[PDB]
This record gives structure tokens, sequence and C-alpha cells, in this order.
């Protein structure tokens, strides 16, 4: 049954390898091990679907531009990820939806906009400004806690949905 490749996005240290490891092994990484590029595997069922989630989970800032183009042109869907007390990490969002929709010469990519660090107090992005560019952009806005694990799962089965959508969209 199906495979669908997710690309987890974001700027250092929002906590893209937080939340994937959370869903992959239900536990939170406390400490910030910087991520050069890890995949990860994961057998789920969505909406009585059975998927096979292939993860890759992204550098927080990248060596060669070609390393992201390439995550870009493999990936089927994007978690974009930002830290709601790191206001440069939700406006990269911007950067990166551009560079996606480029390398792949498409103005509709199945994305999911995600806050996360919601159990901080240090809130510099507020919910309305995120809910606003994912309005704009067309795509759903999740708030996560990998420390807690609020939304983890929600975030994921959300970009395979979409990913889905995307999919019967493109046959008609
Ligand atoms: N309070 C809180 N801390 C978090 C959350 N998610 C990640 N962190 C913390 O933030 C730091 C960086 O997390 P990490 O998952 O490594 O971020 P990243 O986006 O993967 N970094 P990189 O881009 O270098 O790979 C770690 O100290 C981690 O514990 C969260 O939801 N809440
Ligand atoms: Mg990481
Ligand atoms: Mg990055």
């Amino acid at each position: 049954s199906t495979e669908y490749k997710l690309v987890v996005v974001g700027a250092d240290g929002v906590g893209k390898s937080a939340l994937t490891i959370q869903l992959i092994q239900n536990h939170f990484v406390d400490e910030y091990d910087p991520t050069i590029e890890d995949s990860y595997r994961k057998q789920v069922v969505i909406d009585g679907e059975t998927c096979l989630l292939d993860i890759l989970d992204t550098a927080g800032q990248e060596e060669y531009s070609a390393m992201r183009d390439q995550y870009m042109r493999t990936g089927e869907g994007f978690l974009c990820v930002f830290a709601i007390n790191n206001t440069k990490s939700f406006e990269d969002i911007h950067h990166y939806r551009e560079q996606i929709k480029r390398v792949k010469d498409s103005e509709d990519v199945p994305m999911v906009l995600v806050g996360n660090k919601c159990d901080l107090p240090s809130r510099t992005v507020d919910t309305k400004q995120a809910q606003d560019l994912a309005r704009s952009y067309g795509i759903p806005f999740i708030e996560t806690s990998a420390k807690t694990r609020q939304g983890v799962d929600d975030a994921f089965y959300t970009l395979v949905r979409e990913i889905r959508k995307h999919k019967e969209k493109m046959s008609k």
C-alpha cells in the first residue's frame, strides 16, 4: 500500500527532528544535535489506509543549495516548520515555499504549516499571522509541541491527506 515521501523543512532549531522522533520513536529529544540529513520509515493507518511514510528530516541550514534542491525534487509533501518563539523561522517559510514551487515548476505543492514549541511562553509569532499565511497559501496550519507531543500525529497525518487530495486533483 501507498508510500508517501514527506520532507520536514525549516530553520535551525525549530524542532524538525524532535517532531519526527516523537512520531517514529515516541519520545522527546531534549538535546540539540543538529541534523545533516536523516530519514525514517513508518507504517501507519490514516483514514483506514495503510501508508508507508518515508520521512526526510532536513538540516536547519544547508551547506549546498543543490542539497535543498534535491529533497525538494523528491518530496511529495512538505512539513514547513517554524518555532512560535523564532520570528525569523516564520519568515523563512516564504523562502522555503518559493524554492519548492520553483524546483517543482508548480503553484500547487502539498504542504502543511506547523508552528512548533506551543508549550513555550516566549511567543513572538501570533496564531493569527500563521493562520493568515496558511489561508493565503491555501494549506493547513497545525500548532505542535514536540515536548508534550500535542499535534504531532495530526501534523503528519494532515500532510498525507494533503498529498492524497493533490493526487486526486492532478488526475482531474
Ligand atoms: N520546549 C520545546 N522545545 C523543543 C520543541 N521541539 C524541539 N525543542 C528543542 O529545541 C532544540 C532543537 O530541536 P531540534 O529537534 O534539534 O531542532 P531542529 O529543527 O531539528 N535543528 P536542526 O535544523 O539543526 O536539525 C532542542 O533543545 C529541542 O529539545 C518543543 O516543541 N518544545
Ligand atoms: Mg534536526
Ligand atoms: Mg532548513
